[PDB]
């Protein structure tokens, strides 16, 4: 009973205001050629939202160092995301470096399916993860009372763009998928002749003709994946409110 | 675009076919009491799914544990999700003791808005998290090239629950938010007279107004949503693909 | 209430996905200058569609030798396809080498009216005769219940081939006609100039000026037309189930 | 295209004149308990469709010993469907016992979808076979050029009364199937629960828990079916044209 | 409730299929400048049709001495037309010269509205008499249960075509109307100075301004005219049934 | 094209004016049980108008001696019937004793289909022949030019009476049929045992089973009907212009 | 209601037929520089219409000497108004040599919203005064059981004539207005500038700055327009009944 | 282009306000038994309107001796109404006893259709005279540039009053008919029978069958109705104007 875009549509065209100006959507982070993250929130100056935008915040040099760009969205004017982002710097101590995007009339909110039957008047937990061809590439849709888990985010988009630059798939849970570890999966073959051609060419560790892997990703890019996962693990070292 | 079902609505009526008999959404699990998890995969004999089935399987307690059950959801035909769990318990040594939808027209996928512009004919790799009342509380939408992270899905549900029973919103990243830790968030004010009355008691820990928080989460909802971080963050000692 | 392709009509022009690759049909055909058998199964890993595809698979020369290719089709994917056509060839010793279409939206089931009121979701056993100019010749739809006499489709394109070189139709049980025997029929006159001229000319034998035949098919093409229906008639020698 | 009943659906209630009488489908036959073949012809005083006539009232005690009646249709008129009966049994020596129906507008023609693309104006040779129930179980669709084997028509008959009475699926070219022979196949299971329990009970023979048989046919079934086959197979002893 | 062509329009286009071949109407006709009788009739072998066959067939010289060709109609096939026109040459030693269109799905009869409520399959006897620029100049609906009498018709054609040669309107039972005899009638003035005009030439015999005629028709057209009726009068000389 | 009643079809229910008062059709002549024909004519003050209703007169006791009511429509007025009437019987020496509907605005000539393209405002000469239960037996259109054979229209009468009162059909040209002469038609068998009841039986002459006949009308009834000829092809004693 | 044509429009452009010719209006009127006066009545041989066309015939002179020519309308037929007028002639003595519409099939009528709720078949008494452009500039509607009071036209089209000529509006009961008598008004001031410059000029009689007149009409003007009125009010001294 | 109310229809039912108060029409004049003239002006504070409502005023006592009350009509509101009554009386000398309907949306003028394409703002010169019973017996449109004849007005009330009283029709120009004077019209025959019985019983003076009067209106009738004619004809004895 509501309308979204697809994952593998482009990023539908729009004209959007932030805090930082007027922008082309996916065009600005297409001409860079820069992913972008694009997440809503329900309102400003709501506790959950406020912990998500840290979040965001304190990983802004894993999402810069991925070529990702993050951009905020809320049915609330620039004036409270300027107040708003003020009130974090100065209350929590930490800057938010990137754009929000104000969507008053929920116009942007409508043509991206963020109004859900929890709210009729403020956006869902909307999560679109966007390649530097403006296409959509993952979608995840948090409600009010349930914040997101950033790392989750990273580990999609670090995944992605190894499946794309190694031409593999990616199992359940990599790096740690408990069959083939940091194995990548060959997309299998889609005829009788590719099959028996795969089962006979020995390139490959294979479980059956459709399930062949090999481990071509670094060591580095394996392990990057695994520290976004490892400190979505760990209890934080000294929590951001006792200095606050 | 195309439409979804949506947060804070019922799961959509429906009679599926299953390869353990024919059921009723949500009756089946609401009758039961229990939260249930339908997750979709494009096809039986492909390998990202089944990585996804073998790590759903090897997180089937943990769901039991929650009162959480799982159903699967393909085009194909019962026939072939039989002779593809038989595939999975011989060479991989993993029972999926859970049901598996078979929707060969894509009936039941058209009206979850499960086929996306990566395939016309195959579904993505959706989640729906449904309460036990039948209700939407989060939605995935992951791509044919990158398997899910099933432990995510475990925090989602666990914390959803902690927030239902405690009268709580869940921060970023919990048990682990760099903020307020494994802390809980009191909804907000909604009124002036509250806001001051918030603001006046000293009942709760408070950065502002908006955002007041305590720690009601007993250690072991904590540990055991910590449980699921660190066996995602893990490197498994044993892979799967060794045994056979 | 559901609507077909007619006789005479050219086969719907449309690209089908196979365990053999993409193709258009009937262009792929009709380029070799091919007539093609498109029979459908409501899915595969079932007992009738499995003896039916090795009916076909032993007949394989037969269509070879009329210039006709064989091609399946099914609402199942072609990874079910080609673990259904290994699991004959490895239990039953008979290699099936002709096509399968994969038709998982029933794209193709929808387009050729294969959905009967018996399935909403599985395909009934149709068969669509295409003549090298891909023009639908005869169109057979048997049940889910019931398993087909693939010689009957023989002799149907081997008559039918036999009428188009020979400017001749074909009565009843062909070869085996119990008033004219293996005798093929002139088209009768249409109009009462030729009607005369017919009865006046003693050219051919006649019952009357509209029934006309005579013996213009080579002993050849009459032993082989009867040998398809000696073959359906013969208790086997031995049983492929005893030899597995 | 052009719509068509559909196997499982009640043939489509109607009043039809027939050289019998006025009579209402498929009530006429329910009522009488007994199951029918109609079947169409373009025209009378046509040669083929004359073949056929003379092949349907050669196996019309074969019919009336499986309880299935016969009713013919054309667009003619009664005034010559009775000229043309009189000719049939005035020139070849043989009365044609069945009705058939006179469809001068195509009404029944347009309900049936007989009207194809090879005539305008003249029915196809259509087949439906229906059930005591006044269910459509099997539609075949032979063109103008080619008269049908009127010994596949008891074949179908009788192996769907088998398939019904024996609660079996009948397979390929029963009774004389390469796979099983004269083996009537039993129903596969649905469920995961239902396969194990037929695998282990070795109540029948099975090539896997999909491919389970047994031999419950009486030896008179068996012998009436290739009996209909050894009639399709074998030369007449005389040619009823001979004594015309 | 029921749609026909009209006096003054052209006869609508159309190709039917005859006993004769495929031709286009009016074309066919006015190429050879001629005007033709379309006639229907319910069906072959019935009666009154056969009476009616016969007594054009008797008055066909008549017709072409006028420039007049002779058309049937019923919805029978072209088979029944010829079997029941060598029928009628036969057995009452009569042969049909003109031909007959076959209308089996009453497209032919629908468009000229000559399907009325006495039947829904079969044609009443129509009569449209088409002139030699192909435009109906008078329309007949003769009921199944009575003949036509055939010699109005020559009358009709006959007059019509001295109207129009004499530019005079043709009074009621001409030639012998009892008021003017054979007289035919000058078409009326339209103006008051053509009235005053016509009261002051003394040119004609008139009764009033409106109301003048002359004696225009050749003896031999007059005699021609009487010669029809007297012979729609006299009891016929033998009759044929004596001789058959 | 325009529209029509029909031949079987209830003369349609309607008030009307005419120079004798206002009545309802056809319920002013069923409830007296007379048939009654409807003759339209362009306007008053024509003459071929003229000689038609002088025609119909001089016939009216022929008309009263089969219980039919004659009743006249144009579209002018209830003044200009009576002054048209007047100079009738002023000028011809012959009155009028049928009344004549007045339609001015065209309501009834719209509603009888009488309105043709040889005029948008003048009905052509249509003649509605409807029996006693008002049921519409015979339709004729004559154009503008041509009167009618009014003894045609007693011929008409007399033999659909005839055909109602001894359940036959007449044959073309009654009572001067080439093949039977006053002999009328024994309805057709419409079954195959009725058509052979019928040739064993010997009751009837027959030219086959389709055609038998009996002479069972009265001689009063068929000189009554050669008379209505014999008018029509007499030429007149004296002709009424000269009597004036 | 119904629809009208309105004071200041075309009339409407239409071709008619009358006892003249053929004429379009109001193109035959406007190409001569000539007014018109349509008017209508019910029927012929009706009583006030005589009076009427005898009071219009009586004053076509003092039309004439206007500059307006008559013409007149009913649902009759030519010949009718032809008959009408000639009876007119003969027995009143008074030829009407303007012509009459004949409009059958109220074509006219239904354009003018001549049908009243008086007659469903007969115009009303409608009076359409239609100047040298072709404008409506006046419209009456009497009733069928009211003669016009002819001399009342007169004065309008005198009178309007009269405005054109001396841009003048003109009075009640012109030209014996009780204010001022023969006077004309001018049109009065439209700004509060002209209404200043029309009270300080002392060109015109006035009773305030918006009721000015003078008196610009000849002599012979306001005496035809007082003959028109004079003759009206005039017992006549003999009347045309006693001199019939 | 403009619908209008229809003579012989009701008054349309409104609720109107005037400067005497709010009214139903038709009713609150036939409560009182009382015919009314609705007449419309274009705006108060115009020339020939007051030079209209002085004549009506003049004339109201006449109005009163027929039954008959005076209702005007302009777009112009209550006040402009009071102050242009009050302007007429101190400058003219003349009370109007009659109300105004106020209409400044020209709701009534739309419903009685008087906006005509002379103005899209302003209410032609309308009069509706309607009966004791509330029907419109006489409509009249002038336009702005025109003012009415009010003693044709008086005039039409009389003669239809008298002719409803009598059961007469008035001949043109009564009382001053030229061809019967003040002779009233018996209705004319409708029949056949009528038209005899008229042409022999001698009761009435004729021209013929459809025309006969008599003398039925009382000497004081005749000479009031001709009273109204003479002042319409009279050169007024002293202008008001003189007397401002």
């Amino acid at each position: 009973p509501g309308s979204i875009p697809l994952i593998g549509e482009r990023f539908p065209e729009m004209e959007v205001t932030t805090d930082h100006g007027v922008i082309k959507l996916p065009d600005h982070y297409v001409s860079q050629g820069k992913w972008f993250v694009l997440f809503s929130h329900p309102a400003d100056f709501t506790p959950v939202s406020t912990t998500e935008f840290v979040s965001f915040a304190r990983r802004y040099e894993d999402f810069q160092r991925l070529g990702v760009d993050l951009i905020g969205l809320s049915v609330d004017s620039v004036a409270s995301h300027i107040k708003w982002k003020e009130w974090i710097e100065r209350h929590i101590g930490v800057r938010i470096p990137f754009p929000i995007i104000a969507d008053p009339q929920g116009t942007v909110a409508r043509r991206l399916g963020l109004l859900h039957a929890e709210s009729a008047t403020h956006t869902v937990r909307g999560v679109f993860i966007v390649d530097a061809r403006g296409v959509i590439r993952t979608m995840l849709y948090y409600p009010m009372e349930l914040g997101r888990l950033v790392d989750e985010i990273l580990r999609i988009v670090k995944a992605l763009k190894l499946g794309d630059s190694l031409k593999r798939a990616v199992p359940a849970d990599w790096p740690n998928n408990e069959i083939i570890g940091e194995g990548l999966i060959v997309p299998p073959p889609t005829t009788e002749d590719q099959a028996r051609a795969r089962m006979e060419s020995g390139q490959y560790r294979s479980l059956d003709w459709w399930f062949s892997w090999d481990t071509p990703a670094s060591r580095d890019d394996v392990e990057e994946a695994r520290r976004y996962l490892r400190r979505a693990a760990e209890k934080p070292a000294k929590l951001l409110y006792e200095e606050a």
